[PDB]
């Protein structure tokens, strides 16, 4: 009685709590600046427990006189990882980031097809402490891919790290088709935009940026001003009392491999799988779905809701773990799909007809070199024990 | 290199294993006889692996005379437990099961207001091995929920339980208001329906299955005869190879916790938590977030689409397990929302003006007896530590 209550009770509040603990990037159009608003969340986990809340508020204006595009309210959603260079000496970060827009039912985008290079340059100064960062990478705004080594030029940074990177160019965002008219972002370049940001870290001070994004060149350029203030000394700030990095996530060589998987079915390569692409591949290997067939099978997964499947929604599916058995079975499955003739052993013609199939151009010597590399008997083919071996 | 193929390969096949996995009952309309068709799949675990798949065939007819709902494409999500009456001697299978319609943007549906009485009966004939069963118990729509128990009636029964249980009263889905119009099996009551199945086990044999499922006084009663051919005798089936449940599955009791922290949201009974509802809840804990604040935190959990909250949804964000430091911030956050003051100690006072605002009336002895299942130091508070105890 007392502990159905306790547990019931428990499970309504941390039900509200994760009800509005979104950490959405949201949107609005300011028309009075011609720009943007957008306003935030971003939860820091504290070293031995706690979490450092840190709210932003953001303010984006064309910097050219060109005519931009101004949204309904919509949002942005963020993957990041922070990670170490071994071979590197110095205060830094390697960033990966994943930006995929959402929220609804130009001549700038033109300059967005492919992968673009990135430089960030950014001045800080917070409770008189000067710093310097600069940073440079790449940006895909077709999978809304981020990826970027920034470097502390004065020595060892003053703040945790993970408390820049909203401050260290959201115009590789990913918008999809439906929603392509309310990227301001783009539709602001080559000229770009100033982005202005207040981020207040609770219990403590808070940082006042002013940003330029443009092109310089065919290199995209965002020069940072930072200024921080009112902040504790023994803070989580001041203090480096931030945790740097989360656990349970993937590696890059995971993601790496999700995204050439990926690939496999994006046929275009417009970043995203639609339900054309994965009929082609299912009929490649021999499978004939139906249009209603695989629109339902889309639906399961089309999270953000655009009738296609982006590579963050392929990478929520295929990192969603079940079950051990959940497991075991797909594994046992996908035996089945590399074992054409059912004969219990997987031949070096069974593997490249899949690959090929798929999408994959492979040599004799390559096909050769998967199948020795799983062969552990040594009998020329992959049966199903060197198989699951293979796959786990 | 090589590893890197077999990693990405086993990436796509997987994937296209799990989007072409689907389990939902496919409906729609047969015009000709006046009903429904359905078609769908049922994926039985094969002891010590493997899985046995069931490929289920379907036709609803009305028995009554009067006007039904034929409704245009969609989807029932099902949701099954299955399990065992230890003080049971008899054959028999205890089953709990969620069923909810969804894949879209009358007088009959009036008499599935409440919780209805359930009687089930079954005559079946597998490869010439006669049987019976005899099932009660209770359907709510509201919830979409049924509890029933099962018993063989016959003695042992020679086929495994979960084979019957699709066989053994889809009236009870909950059809969400914007589908009202399109549930077919409402409509045809008080008189009922027809429905009869086709159920092909791969590489084994099949089930026929016709039923009368009707009112019989204030009963819902679900009568069927089944005959099974061309079974293999040392089969999945005939040779019960099957297994009875699924692990890593919610106890009665978590289900039972959820239910009520569930009904604290639902202020109407209606089966679902709207906006209104939420922004209630948390207006009565003191937190004012805005309509618009409050449709962004339906959405990001509102799965089948329909701008609300229903219970298996809620089931879903509640039992999805994130990282243990998420787990652990969770109750933290949690324990601020009950210690009202921020002293450290949640007092009786407290407790029971979180509970009472929540909707939970209670008395001064019972909020005592919470405080003392929790109270370990006896100090008449409760502290964090405590708290997490009590939480974990
Ligand atoms: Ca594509
Ligand atoms: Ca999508
Ligand atoms: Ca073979
Ligand atoms: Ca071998
Ligand atoms: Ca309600
Ligand atoms: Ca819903
Ligand atoms: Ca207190
Ligand atoms: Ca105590």
């Amino acid at each position: 009685s007392s502990r159905r209550k306790w547990n019931k009770t428990g499970h309504a509040v941390r039900a509200i709590g994760r009800l509005s603990s979104l950490e959405n990037v949201y949107i609005k159009a300011d028309k009075q600046k011609n720009g943007i608003k957008a306003n935030f969340k971003i939860r820091h986990n504290i070293e031995d427990g706690g979490v450092q809340l840190a709210y932003h508020y953001q303010q984006n204006t064309p910097i050219g006189d060109g005519p931009v595009l101004l949204p309904d309210n919509h949002y942005l959603s963020v993957q990041s990882k922070l990670s170490k260079d071994p071979n590197e000496k110095r205060d830094h970060m390697v960033l990966l980031e994943f930006v995929t827009a959402a929220g609804i039912t130009s001549k700038g985008e033109e300059l967005f097809t492919g992968v673009v290079p990135i430089l960030v340059e950014l001045d800080g100064d917070v409770n008189g402490h000067k710093f310097s960062v600069s940073g440079e990478g790449e940006g895909d705004a077709t999978y809304g891919k981020l990826t970027l080594k920034f470097i502390c030029t004065t020595g060892k940074l003053p703040v945790p790290w993970p408390t820049l990177v909203t401050t260290l160019v959201q115009c590789f965002s990913r918008y999809p088709d439906h929603m392509k008219q309310h990227d301001f972002f783009k539709s602001a370049m080559p000229e770009g935009y100033i982005q202005e940001r207040t981020i207040f870290f609770k219990d403590d001070g808070n940082y006042k940026t002013r940003a330029e994004v443009k092109f310089e060149g065919d290199t995209l350029v965002n020069r940072i001003e930072l200024k921080g203030i009112d902040f504790k000394e023994d803070g989580n700030i001041l203090g480096h009392k931030l945790e740097y990095n989360l656990p349970d996530q993937l590696t890059e060589e995971q993601i790496a491999e999700f995204k050439e998987a990926f690939s496999l079915f994006d046929k275009d390569g417009d970043g995203t799988i639609t339900t054309k692409e994965l009929g082609t591949v299912m009929r490649s290997l021999g499978q004939n779905p139906t249009e209603a067939e695989l629109q339902d099978m889309i639906n399961e997964v089309d999270a953000d809701g655009d009738g296609t499947i982006d590579f963050p929604e392929f990478l929520t599916m295929m990192a969603r773990k079940g079950s051990y058995r959940d497991t075991e079975e797909e594994i046992r499955e996908a035996f089945g799909v590399f074992d054409k003739d059912g004969n219990g052993y997987i031949s070096a013609a069974e593997l490249r007809h899949v690959m090929t199939n798929l999408g994959e151009k492979l040599t004799d010597e390559e096909v050769d070199e998967m199948i020795r590399e799983a062969d552990i008997d040594g009998d020329g083919q992959v049966n199903y024990e060197e198989f699951v071996q293979m796959m786990t």
